[PDB]
């Protein structure tokens, strides 16, 4: 529930540091990711509790300026200046929270463009504590 993304969206394992194509995770469990805390805006190693498909949904991709690029449902939530809002919910040139290239930071990076980019199978994780995780170096939600 809350929105899903492409299977070839990258979650990164946090003690091996591989990058997994979410599709690839599907049935494991007790595993750690990155995530935000919120209170700190700091990112931290989060467990995921469950990996699943939710079945075939529109995609879009979305691009920063820094030149990250996820394909997400139209439900899924990113994490602005004011708050979490859906992908279908954002504008040109409004700013989410990625993670920084090193160190534990966020910077704000803007949006230049959402694109519909068809219909695929989609999936999610569940993280039970921070209800959010690090997929394609951008910060998304439960
Ligand atoms: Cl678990
Ligand atoms: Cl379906
Ligand atoms: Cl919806
Ligand atoms: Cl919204
Ligand atoms: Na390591
Ligand atoms: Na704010
Ligand atoms: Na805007």
């Amino acid at each position: 529930s809350g929105g899903a993304l492409a299977g070839d969206s990258l979650v990164t394992l946090v003690d091996s540091g591989l990058q997994v194509p979410i599709k690839e995770l599907v049935g494991k469990s007790g595993f750690a990711v990155w995530a935000l805390n919120e209170a700190t805006m700091q990112l931290e190693k989060a467990i995921v509790s469950n990996a699943f498909s939710t079945g075939i949904k529109p995609l879009f991709t979305l691009t920063t300026r820094l030149g990250r690029k996820i394909r997400a449902t139209g439900n899924h939530k990113f994490l602005t200046i004011n708050g979490w809002k859906r992908l279908d919910e954002l504008t040109p040139k409004e700013h989410l929270a990625l993670p920084r290239n090193s160190g534990s930071d966020i910077y704000w990076d803007e949006i230049v463009s959402i694109t519909y980019s068809g219909e695929e199978e989609v999936f999610d994780l569940t993280v039970p504590g921070l209800h959010n995780f690090v997929a394609n170096n951008i910060i998304v939600h439960n």
